[PDB]
């Protein structure tokens, strides 16, 4: 339906790791420093990708602020 690349997969995973977990989504500072990212807006370009696709919405405002929509 609609595939992901290996390393947005990666920043997919911690998001439902993140919430099987806690209850609640991952920061962009998380994203960057435990999936191993040397400039963050590595992380947040992979997240806008995730996005762009149509599996997550990214809520701009919120820290903790990813909602899961869809995979398939």
């Amino acid at each position: 339906m609609k595939a992901l690349t290996a390393r947005q997969q990666e920043v997919f995973d911690l998001i439902r790791d993140h919430i099987s977990q806690t209850g609640m989504p991952p920061t962009r500072a998380e994203i960057a420093q435990r999936l191993g990212f040397r400039s963050p807006n590595a992380a947040e370009e992979h997240l806008k990708a995730l996005a762009r696709k149509g599996v997550i919405e990214i809520v701009s405002g919120a820290s903790r602020g990813i909602r899961l929509l869809q995979e398939e």
